[PDB]
């Protein structure tokens, strides 16, 4: 059984003139656990992880601006927009020290925030995260042609914005098991209108692959260097074959990053939370108890 329900009351905070939605469960005191989704998901991707953590820790899981149940202003949705909005979210809630649980573009936000606030980060659990991809040869072959098309001027927007391919095709292709129509409807909901799909297109165009965009390569290189030197507790989840993090990369990272434990979740692509949520939540819980 992998549940499809989303049993969390909505919470809203005004951020930069916009309303961000977030899950907020678990006890009120202690160090909070901040869950950051990426593309094209929402806090829904955490729905089956949170129940393992909420017994002992506050769980905060925002919807990135432009996604989930957060407001959808008409922005460019550059990565820097997300940085600013997430910076504002974290300050609006008065968070001081945090534990990060981060995935895909949420990992770029989390690592970049950690680099800038190293004293406030007590631990980082991460999976299928943004790292530099020097050559397309490192991108999974089955996925290469479409992601190259996503990163084109016209074809890319036709696929993602007009035809909604990132939601209808790429998202299920990021899960080994078949996503159900109930799960798919939850993921479709925020993007039923083409005009709301800009974030879905800007994100693959900011992936640091083969040196571009250079400014994002730089930012990602910066926080990977910080991660290699930081003593912060680290917990890495990976699967086979993965997408961003293939098994060989995961093994390398388990040796090169300090204080890093790596967990094999079995078959997985990008949305590892959808293929083995029970292992991922139970391991985060036991890791949290030893911090
Ligand atoms: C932060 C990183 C996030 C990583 C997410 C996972 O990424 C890896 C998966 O991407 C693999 C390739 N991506 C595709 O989007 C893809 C590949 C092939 C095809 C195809 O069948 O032609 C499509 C495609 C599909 C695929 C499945 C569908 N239903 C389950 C529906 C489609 Si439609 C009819 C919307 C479609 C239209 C067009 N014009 C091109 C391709 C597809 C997608
Ligand atoms: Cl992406």
């Amino acid at each position: 059984e992998i549940g499809t329900g989303f049993p969390f009351d909505p919470h809203y905070v005004e951020v930069l003139g916009e309303r961000m939605h977030y899950v907020d469960v678990g006890p009120r005191d202690g160090t909070p656990v901040l869950f950051l989704h990426g593309n094209p998901t929402s806090s829904y991707v955490w729905r089956n992880i949170i129940p393992h953590v909420a017994p002992t820790h506050r769980c905060i899981a925002p919807d990135l601006i432009g996604m989930g149940k957060s407001d959808k202003p008409d922005l460019g949705y550059f990565f820097d927009d997300h940085v600013r909005f997430m910076d504002a979210f974290i300050e609006a809630l008065g968070l001081e020290e945090v534990v990060l649980v981060i995935h895909d573009w949420g990992s770029a936000l989390g690592f970049h925030w950690a680099k800038r606030n190293p004293e406030r980060v007590k631990g980082i659990a991460f999976m299928e995260f943004i790292r530099p991809i020097p050559t397309w040869d490192e991108w999974p072959e089955f996925a290469r042609e479409t992601f190259q098309a996503f990163r084109t001027t016209d074809v890319g927007r036709k696929l993602i914005i007009d035809q909604n391919v990132f939601i209808e095709g790429t998202l299920p292709m990021g899960v080994v098991r078949p996503l159900t129509e109930v799960e798919m409807d939850h993921y479709r909901e925020p993007f039923l209108n083409p005009v709301d799909r800009e974030p879905l297109w800007r994100f693959p165009n900011e992936l640091p692959i083969a040196g571009e965009p250079a400014n994002i390569v730089a930012l990602v290189e910066e926080y990977m260097d910080w991660l290699h030197q930081s003593p912060v507790p680290k917990l890495l989840f990976w699967g086979t074959p993965g997408v961003l993090i293939p098994p060989a990369e995961a093994a390398r990272l388990a040796k090169s990053l300090p204080n890093c434990k790596a967990v094999d979740i079995g078959p997985g692509l990008n949305l590892l939370q959808e293929d083995n949520p029970d292992l991922i939540g139970s391991e985060i819980a036991r890791w949290l108890s030893t911090l």
